[PDB]
C-alpha cells in the first residue's frame, strides 16, 4: 500500500501522546535551528525525519507532543528513546530562570523563544554531519547529510514523492571506494577527512563504542580526543560534545557566536592581539556568566538569531 506523510487529521488511530508542555519544546525552533539537519516539515506544523533508523512524524498542541512512526502506532520502548532525544528529563525551565537571573540579554531574548532545547543526538550521525560540509549555512549542511544519505545508508521506506535512507554506517564511510564516490556528491577535499575519520573509528578505537566512552569521559577528554581526527578542529569537537556526547558546558565558537558576544554583550578578546586563542577565550566567558549548561544557553542564541 502507497504511504503519505501522515497528519494529526489523516489517521488519528496511529499517534502516540508525551505529556509536554509547549514551555519546554518548540519543534519549529529545535528542530532546524541548526542541530540536526534531517528534519523537514512536509505539511504545515508536521516534522518527519530519521531518528535510529525508524521514519517519524512530529507535531504538537499547547499541552502535548504528538508522534507518530514509520517501519501500528509508537511503543514504550520507541517513545522512551524520543524522551532521551528532546532530554526531557532536564527542566528548561529551570535553565531559562537561571540563565535569565545572570544575564540580562537573555530576559528579553528569551520572552519570544521559549522551548528551546537540545537535542541528545547519535554521535557517529553528529560526527559526519558536521565534518561533510563548510557549516557555512543550514541549508548547505542539510543538503550534504541528503546526498550522502540517499549513496551510502540503507532505503527505509518511500513516503509521497520523497525516499528516506538511514544514516550511514562507519563500514560504508571507511570502505577503499569511499572518497571517488563522497566527491561525486559535492563534499570536494572533505571526502578525504570523511574515510579516514571512519577508517580510524572502526580500525584504530574499537568502533562507535569509543564514542560512546566519550560520552562517559569528561569534556576535555572527548574534546582532545575527537580533535585527533582527520577533518575535526575544535568548533566541530565542540558540536559533538553538546549535541551528542553530553557535555552541556560545551559552548562551539564560530563567527556568529562571536557577532552575537560583540553586539549583544560588549565582548572582545582580552588579549588584545578571531583566533584559536580568542575563540577558547570565548567559550569561556560564556560557560562562566550561564554555567554548566552554557552550550544549551547558546542554542537559544541561535534560534533567536535565525529567527
Ligand atoms: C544565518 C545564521 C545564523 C546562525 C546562528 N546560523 C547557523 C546556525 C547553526 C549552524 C550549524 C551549527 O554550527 N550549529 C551550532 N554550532 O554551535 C551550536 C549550534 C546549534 C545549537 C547551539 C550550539 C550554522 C549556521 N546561520
Amino acid at each position: 500500500s502507497h504511504m503519505r506523510h501522515r497528519t494529526l487529521s489523516s489517521s488519528p488511530a496511529l499517534w502516540a501522546s508525551i505529556p509536554c508542555p509547549r514551555s519546554e519544546l518548540r519543534l519549529d525552533l529545535v528542530l532546524a535551528s541548526g542541530q540536526s539537519f534531517r528534519w523537514k516539515e512536509q505539511s504545515p506544523a508536521h516534522w518527519s525525519g530519521v531518528l535510529a533508523d525508524q521514519v517519524w512524524t512530529l507535531t504538537q498542541t499547547e499541552d502535548q507532543l504528538y508522534c507518530t512512526v514509520y517501519r501500528s502506532r509508537p511503543t514504550l520502548e520507541e517513545l522512551e528513546t524520543l524522551h532521551k532525544y528532546f532530554q526531557l528529563d532536564v527542566s528548561l525551565a529551570q535553565l531559562y530562570s537561571h540563565w535569565a537571573s545572570v544575564d540580562s540579554h537573555f530576559q528579553r531574548v528569551a520572552q519570544k523563544f521559549q522551548g528551546v532545547r537540545l537535542l541528545r543526538q547519535d554521535p557517529t550521525e553528529c560526527l559526519f554531519s558536521f565534518i561533510c560540509s563548510s557549516n557555512n549555512n543550514i541549508a548547505r549542511i542539510t543538503g550534504m547529510v541528503e546526498r550522502l544519505c540517499q549513496a551510502f545508508g540503507p532505503r527505509l521506506i518511500q513516503l509521497d514523492d520523497v525516499t528516506y535512507h538511514g544514516f550511514p554506517n562507519l563500514h560504508a564511510l571507511a570502505g577503499p571506494e569511499a572518497e571517488t564516490h563522497l566527491r561525486k556528491l559535492g563534499l570536494g577535499y572533505r571526502a578525504r577527512y570523511v574515510r579516514a575519520s571512519a577508517k580510524a573509528i572502526l580500525e584504530e578505537q574499537g568502533g562507535p563504542a569509543w564514542l560512546q566512552q566519550l560520552r562517559v569521559a569528561p569534556y576535555e577528554e572527548a574534546h582532545k580526543a575527537l580533535c585527533t581526527l582527520p577533518g575535526v578542529g575544535a568548533k566541530v569537537a565542540d558540536c559533538i560534545c553538546l549535541m551528542a556526547l553530553d557535555k552541556p558546558q560545551a559552548v562551539p565558537v564560530d563567527v556568529h557566536v562571536w557577532q552575537i558576544a560583540h553586539r549583544d554583550y560588549g565582548w572582545h578578546p582580552k588579549t588584545s592581539q578571531p583566533s584559536p586563542l580568542a575563540n577558547k577565550e570565548l567559550g569561556n566567558f560564556f560557560r562562566n556568566l550561564w554555567g554548566p549548561y552554557a552550550g544549551w544557553a547558546q542554542a537559544v542564541l541561535f534560534s533567536a538569531d535565525l529567527r
